[PDB]
Parts: structure tokens; sequence; C-alpha cells
């Protein structure tokens, strides 16, 4: 086994439990870090002070390194006319549940690039690792984090995005293949999505690049981890494998969805949030290019609209609109305390 | 594992993929003589011409080889749809001073619609017969197995791997999204799950009955080792053999795959009517874009494209060529096929 990543992070095992906004928790992160991996939390969507309190919660439960994740998308551009047309299109769905769409949509997830309170807070709290999704911060901000001993990780979905992660000065690249659950890390989705599978992406980044590569997407057991290291990865990041952990904040309907037959087929959708994301298809996965569908508002305003519909639906016992993200290996998902899943993966990695 | 090797009577768990228009009897023999499983594709040829190709392979090797056929839902003619398609293409043909064919032909008969292929295979008896786009009716997998032939079927999903199993094929070729050339989806009007090799191979090895041949993105022995770790019994590699001098890739295609265009592949349905992965060019356009008419069936669309390729090529223009390649294309190497095979085996052990 290579120590290129474990050395870097000061951990025992080359396994990262994916940050998963709405699913990871301080209990989940601490569990994995205490078992010898790198546990993770996502803090986007919170005030800096509330992210601070979440970082301190994890520190309260583990003395080991953990990872704090922030979204670094292009800041969403409000478009009130486009947003009104979208809301009008969604009216019949709200009406099914005796609800009306919201009157206005909000930028619910501020990017690291538009919230200047986040960097100073992280320079104070100094978690072991800070990770970025959807883009890379400027090199001088990455270096400010490293000057205080924080390791910086950034997700890339292509070699061209991996070149940008290198130019930002990150410590490692998270190579997110098509198999991955949740939002695709594509930097500029208006330019398309190469939709490179994990087996090819990890090989290309390890064969033709020199930052340490963390493989992310479809990995559910030790055979998958061993395959990723054979491709040249220095570590793995696994999200869907940790969703059934009892430490996770997945709800009962999501656990049921993932343990059941729907796990056999995932799909990508832009209509849930405004950005391409993979999960178990439902009534929120519709064809945005069908006749009569108006133009999609920007991320994350579309997600604000969806969350109000999810609220209205859940207020009538209906879970057909929920965000139940999941990777293409979802049918191999197991339910176990995170620290024992972690140890099971290690035994399988070495078995 | 030697699940697969013993079964096929070969030394090495490496299949050089059948690639219509790229694989040749010389390529297949080189790989078979070096210890893997060489392959040829015979769809699109009369049964007698297929027989002549099998005999060409046997002229160069007496080791096991694989003979591939397309098992797609047979194409359905729709004259008005075809006429509007050819109309839309008209200005392209015009740029090279030609115009479209008047009608379009079912240039590639599925195994399902050409009753002469099965009799022809029962006599010639290659070691393996493989099918793409679908699983043949079960009695026939039986009929080939009856006479000593191993039957392989490509699938792109666990659901399609079921349909292969019930068919009692001997092995399933698990084709990930990384794969070059035409996607093996059975029923594309029904959608495309577009599953990556890493997930598909693990799913089929953990949940299915058959030896799994991993296909898509594998370019070196590390990729081979990875596939075996995921539970595959062997690999099938197409893009890695395209640069072999034994292939029938033309010079333009070789230069395209060696150059910077290998950094990015894409899927198109506008080249043939079915989703296929290669180096994008002027045949890779958005079929849903304003002004583009409904697409005709596979393989009729390919018939129109071949016509336009013939016309561009007469003017020395290669921008409409079919230059298929997988997502590992940037790792392509140019070696004699047997030397590639030896290098892969070395890497698989190192
Ligand atoms: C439920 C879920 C939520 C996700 N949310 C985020 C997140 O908040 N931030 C992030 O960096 N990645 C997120 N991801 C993606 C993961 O970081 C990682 O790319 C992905 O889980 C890997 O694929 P796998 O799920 O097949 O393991 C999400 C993934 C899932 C499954
Ligand atoms: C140039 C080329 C032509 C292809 N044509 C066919 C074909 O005729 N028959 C078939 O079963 N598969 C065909 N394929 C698909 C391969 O069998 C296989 O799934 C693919 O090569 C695997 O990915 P790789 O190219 O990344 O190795 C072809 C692929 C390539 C690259």
């Amino acid at each position: 086994m290579t120590d290129r990543f474990t050395r870097l992070l000061g951990i025992q095992q080359p396994i990262i439990q994916a940050p998963m906004l709405g699913v990871s928790t301080p209990a989940l992160a601490a569990a994995v870090s205490n078992a010898g991996g790198l546990g993770s939390i996502a803090i986007t969507g919170s005030a800096a002070e509330k992210g601070r309190a979440l970082i301190r919660e994890v520190r309260g439960l583990t003395d080991k390194p953990f990872n704090v994740n922030l979204f670094c998308h292009r800041p969403g551009q409000a478009d009130p006319a486009r947003e009104r047309a979208w809301l009008d299109y969604l009216k019949p769905l709200f009406a099914e549940f005796g609800a009306e769409p919201p009157v206005r949509l909000k930028n619910i997830y501020l990017s690291f690039l538009e919230d200047p309170t986040l960097l100073p807070m992280l320079l104070e709290e100094r978690p072991a690792a800070v990770s970025f999704h959807f883009g890379a911060p400027p090199r001088d901000q990455v270096r400010a984090l490293q000057a205080v001993g924080i390791r910086v990780l950034v997700c890339a979905t292509t070699p061209e995005e991996a070149a940008l992660v290198e130019a930002a000065g990150a410590d490692a690249v998270v190579a997110q293949g098509i198999e991955a659950g949740g939002h695709r890390g594509v930097f500029e989705p208006e330019r398309g999505d190469a939709a490179i599978g994990t087996l090819a992406l990890v090989r290309l980044l390890a064969a033709r690049g020199s930052l340490p590569v963390v493989a992310a997407g479809g990995i559910m057991d030790g055979r998958g981890i061993r395959a990723a290291l054979e491709l040249g990865a220095s570590a793995v990041q696994m999200g869907t494998a940790f969703v059934l952990c009892p430490e996770s904040s997945a709800n009962a309907a999501y656990r049921e969805a993932l343990k059941g037959p729907r796990a056999a087929r995932t799909a990508l959708t832009v209509t849930m949030s405004g950005r391409s994301a993979r999960g178990l298809p439902n009534r929120m996965f519709f064809d945005a290019a069908a006749p009569g569908v108006p133009p999609l508002p920007d991320y994350p305003f579309v997600y604000d609209a969806t969350k109000a519909l999810q609220t209205a639906a859940l207020a009538r016992g209906n879970h057909d609109f929920a965000a139940q993200w999941a990777g293409q290996g979802a049918a191999l998902a197991r339910e176990l305390p995170a620290a024992e899943l972690l140890r099971t993966l290690v035994e399988e990695l070495r078995g």
C-alpha cells in the first residue's frame, strides 16, 4: 500500500468518508477519523459562525484529523424573470399538496468565492483538511490555508480540471468519476460534461499527473479500494457506502430507498438543484428539455425551489421528491456503524 | 483467476476487441498467437464473406479466436424520416460536391434477421462467438454450445447481464461507459444508464453467475489488475490495439489517436443512429439542436454517414471519419500487437 496520502494527512488508512451535505454529521466524521480514516463534514449553506460550531463539534468527538468541505462554484446569478417562470411551471406540483410555490428564490448556498467570512474562520479553526467542490480557490488562498498547516483537497472530473487544481496548489486531487453519487464536480457545466468513468479518470490523473489522487465514485468495498490503488490512486473517497451508517443524518425514507430495489438504478438530473447530480430517480427527475419546460434558473436558486416543494410534499407524507443521492454501486451498500464499516473495508482491502 | 482462460483454451486473460473496420484477420492472429484471444467482426458481410474472413484468421493462427456479431433489434425503415434526415445532411454533401444517396439501406443485419449466419458458424466453428447490442434467442446459444463454441455477450447494465445469463451464454462482456465505439445498450429508446466500468464490473462479478470480461478504459497492466481485483475473469481492450500496425485504422485515424484530440472523447448518435464513443468531429453534433429533424433508425443513419464520409474523403477531408476511442485514449501506445500483448502481460505481473 502507498503511504503518499496517509503520510500527508497523518492518518492510518487511505479512506475518506465523503462530505455529504444533509447526510454527513459530526458523529459520522468523528467515527471514521477515530477508526483511522478521514471523516468529513460539509459546511456550505451555514453562516461562518455556525460552520465554526460544527468544526468544534467534531473536535469534541475526535482528536484525529478530519476534513471540512466547502462548495466553490461560480456565485449564482439571480434572474427574477427566469425564476418566476420556473416557479409557475412547478405550480401544479405544489398544488397537489395544497401548497403554493414560494414567491422568491434565494441563493441558499453561498460559494467560498462570495462569502469572505469563511477563509478567516478556517484559518482560526485549522481543521486537518479543507476540501473544495465545483472549483478551486485562488492559489494565494490555498497557500494561506497551508501556511497554518491545513491540507487542501479539490475535486476534479477531468484532466483539464486536474490541471487547474495543480495551478491552485492543492495537496491532493479528488478524482470524481461518473459513478459518483451526489453533485458532479464539473467546474463549468455550460461547457459540457466529459462524464469520465472512475477507472479511466483515476488512471489518467495518476499516470500523467503528479499530485496524489483520491478516487471517488462507485467504490463500495475493499475490492473497489484495491482496484483504485492498482490504478494509481493514493486513497479513496466513499460517500454512498457511508449513507446507511447509523451516525448519518439520512432519514428513514432515504435508508429504505437505498436498501431497496431502486438502488439498482441511479440517474443524473439538473432539475433537482440546477447542477447535475446523481441519485435514485423520482418525481424531481424530469426532462428539462421537454416542450413547455421553461429555461432553468441558476444553481443554487433551483434547489431553493425544490426544497420548498420537498417541504410541501413531506407535509403530506409524500417522499417522491426527496433528494436521495447515491452512486452507481448503490446496490452494494451495507448498513453498519461507521467505525466497523471502516474496519471491514480495511480487512477487505488487505484480504 | 483462470476461470476464463481454461474455458477459452488460451494462455492470457486478454481479449483484443472485435472492432468493425479496425480489427483484421492479421490483428486477431497476432493476438491469438501471442496468447490472448484475437477477434474479428463480421457483421455487415454476407455469410460467405464472413466464412472467408474466419478462414483468413485460420490461415494465420491455429489458436482460439473470437468472431463477433451484432444482435441489435432489427432496423425499421421509415422513408419520410429517412428523407428528412438526408435533406438535413444535403448541405454537407454539397460542400464536397456530392449529394445524398436517394434511399438508405439496412447495411448491418442483426443476427436476429439474417438466418444464414448461424448455419455458417456451426460449420466453421470458431472458438468463441460474441454478440453486441443484444442476446440471441436462447436455443441458439445452446446450438453453438452444442458444437463446442463459447458464447460471449456484451451488456452495459445488471439488467442486461440478467438477459445474458438467462440465455446461458458462457460469459458476459461488461462494457463500461469508458469504452470506445458503439455502446452495447440493448434498448436505447428505453434509455441508457451509462454505468462506469468500475461499478459495472463489480456489480456483475458480485451479483451474476457468469465469468465477467471487463471492457472500457483499460490501457495497461495496472488497468488489467484493477479489473481483476473487481472480480473480472478477463479484459477486453479495443482502443489499446487500434494503433497496432496489424489494425486497419487509416493514417488519419492513427494520427488523431496519437495527438492531442485523444485528451477528450465524446458520445454521438448522429454518426450511426446508435450511441458511440470517439474523437469528436463534424459528425458529432447535437441531435436535439434547433433545426435538426428526428433521427432514423440504426443502421440506416450509418448508411447515410458512410455516403458522406466517402464524399469528404474524395476531397481529402477527414472531419467526418469514424475515429472510435475509449476514455483511456491518451494512454494509447503504438506497438506490433504481439509486443503490445507481451508488454501488457509484463505489466500485469510487475
Ligand atoms: C449523499 C451524497 C451527498 C453528496 N454531497 C456532497 C457534498 O456535500 N460535498 C462534496 O464534496 N461531495 C458530495 N458528494 C460527492 C462525494 O464527495 C463523492 O464524490 C461521491 O460520494 C463518490 O461516489 P460514491 O457515492 O459512489 O462513493 C455527495 C455524495 C453523496 C452520495
Ligand atoms: C475502434 C472500435 C470499434 C468498435 N467496434 C465494435 C464492434 O465492431 N464489435 C463489438 O462487439 N464491439 C466494438 N467495439 C467495442 C469494444 O468491443 C469494447 O467494448 C471497447 O473497445 C472497450 O473499450 P476500450 O476501447 O476503452 O478498450 C469497438 C470499439 C472500438 C474502440
